[PDB]
RNA sequence: AUUAAGACAUUCGUGAGUGAUUUAUUUCCAUGAAGUGGCGU
């Protein structure tokens, strides 16, 4: 298969700077680089360089010389648009 | 006065007719709006 369509659960609230949109959800700008780093670390059995050579051999890298990025497309969309919005501070107030 | 004399290689005639500088090509690739709390044991 060429597509992975995962449904994920929220356990603790996310602090979001672009909250003014009702479609605000997980930003793949954080997920994709960290997921690439994690995937390559697992590929090399704990070593990032070995995983990079692994992805280099299997042609999974966008670039084989410069960066850590893997070739796939990440999309995160809200199914139901209802949001529970929290105020987060350091002290307790009435 | 002599196998001599006389006679513009000249007249007319469009370098013209037909014809896309067009076809193909992602302004894209990488990238965390994030980090930290401090003060009177």
């Amino acid at each position: 298969m060429n597509q992975l369509t995962a449904i994920l659960k929220q356990h603790t609230p996310m602090i979001h700077f672009q909250h003014n949109e009702s479609g605000a959800t997980l930003r793949a700008s954080e997920v994709k680089p960290l997921l690439d780093k994690f995937i390559l670390t697992k590929l090399g059995n704990g070593d990032i360089r070995e995983g990079r050579l692994y992805a280099k051999k299997n042609n999974w890298l966008i670039d084989n010389e410069k960066n850590y990025a893997l070739n796939y497309k990440l999309s995160i969309s809200l199914q139901k648009k209802s949001r529970l919005e929290y105020l987060i501070t350091s002290s307790t107030f009435p």
